[PDB]
């Protein structure tokens, strides 16, 4: 009916990425998924480290909601609005799905500059504190 | 054929926004178009000031090209890659078209943080220097 053009992974991602539930995020990611954050021009590779990073991003954000879900087949752009503390933010999750329907590339773009700076500072604190990231450091390139 | 789902304004925008030709940008914008940059959490309103701002953004960027054109009807996300000097950038032009097919809302999200900072600095210099912006200041809110 109205949702014929919606890919199931994209539908499932909306309900899970918002909440930042790491266990639920893991199942949607390709084994060698590439996550590119809005902060650094780097790439986190692997479902285990990427799910952990996304869990932390979800924790930092408040008042999170998607606004527009745009795309078809394997190429999607999920527009969202949220806050980082008292600062407003708008962003897009750029998703590329593989043949198996799992998230292969997940690239995040955002606005405004000041809120991205606040996100970067919050994420530096979380990643450094989370002792599991001693192992996950190797996944960043 | 392959382009049945493409809106004409979106096709025309690709060939014109890249070049930063202000005169060609003007014709695609609604009279009361709202432009939201990736730098400040503000809005430029009006086809004259918005076309001028977009002309300057096009001038700052180098090696500009769209990667993916995603959407349908009035809702579009145009993913691009470019450089600001030697710094790499990826972004999305979030476009909302009106009933008449003109660009009503144009919101830009980008990555990485450092390149957006470089864009902000370059744009502060251009806008301040361009004497037409004495009149256009009133269009920023």
């Amino acid at each position: 009916l109205y949702f014929q053009g919606m890919h199931p992974t994209i539908a499932r991602m909306q309900e899970v990425v918002a909440k930042g539930d790491e266990s639920l995020i893991h199942a949607l990611l390709a084994e060698d998924v590439r996550f590119m954050p809005p902060t650094y021009y780097k790439t986190w590779t692997g479902r285990d480290p990427v799910a952990a990073v996304l869990g932390h991003v979800g924790q930092v954000f408040s008042e999170f909601r998607y606004r527009r879900i745009m795309g078809e087949g394997k190429d999607w752009a999920l527009e969202f609005q949220c806050k980082v503390g008292e600062l407003d933010a708008v962003g897009v999750d750029l998703i590329t799905l593989n043949e198996g329907g799992l998230i292969q590339d997940f690239e995040v773009v955002m606005r405004p500059y000041k809120t991205v700076g606040a996100l970067r500072d919050a994420m530096n604190a979380r990643v450094m504190t989370d002792a599991r990231f001693l192992k996950y450091r190797e996944a960043l390139s």
